[PDB]
């Protein structure tokens, strides 16, 4: 039996088309302590963790540690027709094949429900990354998100450069070469160590969705390692991204 | 000698972008009392009957009665490119093969004129239902509209349900199942009986486009007759849907 | 070698987009006069020509007359990821290979740095033919973008015809046949005699993109010969587009 209940289905919305970009279905991990859905894509290159803690809802009903599969082309189709300001029920029944949500005003004059069929989903090994960084740097999410974009009509390929004047992403392509160079404050460096990674365009892009989440984004580097970004979802929840590095 | 000049031409460039929706060319029934188009999609499952009174125009003159067949898609274009703040005045003349549009300026400082060739259509062999309809309901016309598009994420049949507490509309497919619930009395339902009939979301879609003329959209029901759907250009005209349900 | 710095990047993204509908390569004369590209269409039927004074920006140093070879796709690819308000100093040190963009923001948090292959332009073949302009006839910039927009519905060729009263665009096609009026009001015509040119109209739409840096632009033209369309970047240069007429 579970039931949450969330004020602003602005949330839910702008959550699912940010783990959508990285996967199409996904496993919905309902605790007493909150939701959580980890995920690994296709080409196991890169990893989405998201929290959202009890507390994130007006009302939260989790006695047992139920799982629900969830188709999210379909999930996503159905969120992109509920008004941002409406509130938005999930509720699965003690044994139903379907998830529902259930979708009302402020003021009580229009009700849509909407039910959705749960899909067996192999849960996977995939692992977080156990590490911890030796270098952090923490940006505008909306500068983020241009920063990817920018440097995708140049490659597929972004390289990262932490030093504690700033932070310089660079690609390399047809069109030409460019860079854009950030310095510290604006941007918050916590360095250690010269690191400089290499990454896939494609992926720092869908992760840079997290901007309609958060006006800051941490980036977290490690030598030859999964670098990690962040999301803070309020003081109620994160939404985490980990992707592998480009190497020889 | 047709004339028929309308004062801010939106409201042609609103009008034939619905009426196209339905129909590549339509004959215009031009009487001393009004314009009106009658006319039925090629599937022949569904209807408009529109008509614009002659004190809906700043300048009508129709002694005669004239019928103008003419092509809509290029009369679409040709509005797409007029100012929706300028004159219109359309304009036949006797034995003419072409009709002319004609708008100008506020400030009398811009003249432009099209020249549209008429066709010959077929004189239409199916006109009105001429029915009961004791079932009624009116809401407002954007939330007909959205209503319709949101249901269409599931399928392609919408069930309208009709009791005293308010319409319902349903939904099913691949995706899930959808409903969307409205309040009663914001909604004037009025009927005599409680029915529920089904359609087909292509045309409700087409339908709902009269949102661009009236805030308010008015749809009346009966047990296997075709439903109508009407939209009141104010208090100058009338734009009127009909369309056949689906039984069984 | 050279530099070049603009204060807001506008500008250059607002000029590349002009001349990069015309032609996908352009030479940059450069002098201690300033930049100026100047360029026929593949079918030698128009020509652009441009000049940047050297007033147009803060910095500018140019000792000699070099020549640059910019592939304006490219050009444009990147100029459309540079914020409008910040500055782009472009720099060409003597024997490089390469052309250098460099773009801070106001408050120095940012810089980027692109940088462009030059390519071995072979045609300057050239001739910007003036002769005496009998007619003129002063617009806003808008309006004959809006104007050209409009007769493109029509056809693929306007006749533009010039008199006492004011100008007439018209055109023709198998939708039918429309035409724009404007009185001399502002509209400043300032004739000699009657004269009606006809012109592709392909290129006339290249050419109304110029509405993106002059609120008015001016049309010139001169009996069975080219017309020139100008739009003035503020006092500090001139983009400039030459048309040959239809004839037959």
């Amino acid at each position: 039996m579970l039931e949450a209940q969330v004020q602003f289905a602005s949330l839910w919305k702008r959550l699912v088309e940010c783990i959508n970009g990285l996967v199409n279905e996904a496993n919905f991990d309902c605790n007493p302590g909150g939701l959580s859905v980890q995920a690994m894509d296709s080409s196991h290159v890169a990893l989405v963790h998201m929290l959202l803690r009890d507390d994130c809802f007006v009302k939260y009903q989790c006695g047992r540690n139920s799982i629900l599969g969830l188709n999210l082309a379909s999930l996503s189709k159905v969120l992109k027709i509920v008004d941002s300001n409406d509130s938005l029920s999930l509720r699965h029944d003690d044994d139903s094949d379907v998830v529902t949500l259930t979708s009302e005003n402020p003021e009580k004059t229009r009700k849509c429900e909407y039910q959705l069929k749960l899909l067996e989903i192999e849960a996977e090994s995939m692992g977080i990354p156990e590490m911890d960084y030796r270098s952090t740097v923490t940006l505008n999410s909306a500068e983020f998100a241009k920063i990817v974009r920018d440097m995708q009509v140049f490659g597929d390929t972004v390289t990262i450069a932490i030093s504690k004047e700033g932070v310089k992403f660079s690609s390399s392509g047809d069109v030409g070469q460019g860079y854009t160079f950030l310095q510290a404050a604006g941007v918050e460096v916590t360095m250690e160590e010269p690191i400089t990674l290499s990454f896939a365009l494609r992926f720092m892009g869908i992760f840079a969705k997290g901007s309609t989440l958060s006006e800051r984004v941490t980036l977290k580097f490690a030598k030859d390692s999964p670098c990690m970004v962040e999301y803070g979802i309020d003081n109620v929840g994160y939404l985490r991204y980990y992707l592998a590095p480009k190497v020889d």
